[PDB]
């Protein structure tokens, strides 16, 4: 898979399990079209969102549903979600890992981009 | 002003100056309506976006235009922008500071909510 | 004062108040000598650690006592402390702000170096 | 291995390769004794630092030599190194991953602790 999402919990020091993730792609008419979705595993990872064929050039938005995650743990967090918006594959196909580290009032995100 | 934005540059170890910031409020039909905007100052801060009277409870989106900032520095960035989406709550503290720490392929954001 | 420390709590969305901070300077024999210390204020800031006259070029270590902070909040933390080790440089800008963002199993730290 | 170190470069969006890492353990007399060392691989990971037998309870310091890393890339960075100081195995053996995300004037670090 050319797109993987990895989520960690900075309060517990653990993978963030069962986090819902929705991916969108900006359309020809400039709206956000649903592209893929899934939930993180026991390792905090979400594989198999898309294929090399389907993951064409475009502007993508990865929405990580952090509020639902925290609420299930009894925490009222600040953010509705974490959003990662980026152009993909504009210089040829790449492999993208979107990592996120979650706290109730803060998140970070970093991309690891590799070339096959 | 109940909403402040502060942006830092993790590559240069400096405030992120002249970064455009756009704030939106979610409308009843689920679209994002422009609410306020500005550019960060020499201290990386953006004050005066809104007022207590206007900043009512609701869902807000703060977009920090990071791609243009890195391009101006000659550095190839990953993200289109950094996005902070949150519900404003009256039972919460009175002042929201949205802070962001920027790198070309990473950002963090935190909320500091105080009286 | 050429050295300021600012600490934020990523769990509560607040300044980290009453956090002990110890600063050391590396001695000729490679040991760490106490240099300055204090506790963060209600704004999460620690001002007045040193003076321009005393803060000469050298290697400094700032230890932020995060474990005691989390224990006081009833939260089990990972680290003993957060540690920031750097060389102070006169050709650099005049004022160093060491900022830290704290979670129980994670921290970040950045330097904001300005005139 | 019960101790793994993973390092990412936030400027390039890549693993941080060939980063030197030194681990110390606080001694009976309260000094920092050398415990293990190594360098990160092409994946930004450092495996095989220690064994379950050797990794006893104690206070450990993981020093990631970030200044040397940045200087090799033509950057004069702020920090001498990133230091991660923690008590390990005080409630029985755990597996520890120490992750670090590096920028020239900033780093973050998070621990992922799991139970076997
Ligand atoms: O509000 C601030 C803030 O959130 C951070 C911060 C954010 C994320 C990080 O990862 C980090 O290391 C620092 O720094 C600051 C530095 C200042 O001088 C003033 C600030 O107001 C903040």
């Amino acid at each position: 898979c050319p797109l993987m999402v990895k989520v960690l919990d900075a309060v517990r020091g653990s993978p963030a399990i069962n986090v819902a993730v929705h991916v969108f792609r900006k359309a020809a008419d400039d709206t956000w079209e649903p592209f893929a979705s899934g939930k993180t595993s026991e390792s905090g990872e979400l594989h198999g969102l898309t294929t090399e064929e389907e993951f064409v050039e475009g502007i993508y938005k990865v929405e990580i549903d952090t509020k639902s995650y925290w609420k299930a743990l009894g925490i009222s967090p600040f953010h509705e979600h974490a959003e990662v918006v980026f152009t993909a594959n504009d210089s040829g196909p790449r492999r993208y890992t979107i990592a996120a580290l979650l706290s109730p009032y803060s998140y970070s995100t970093t991309a690891v981009v590799t070339n096959p």
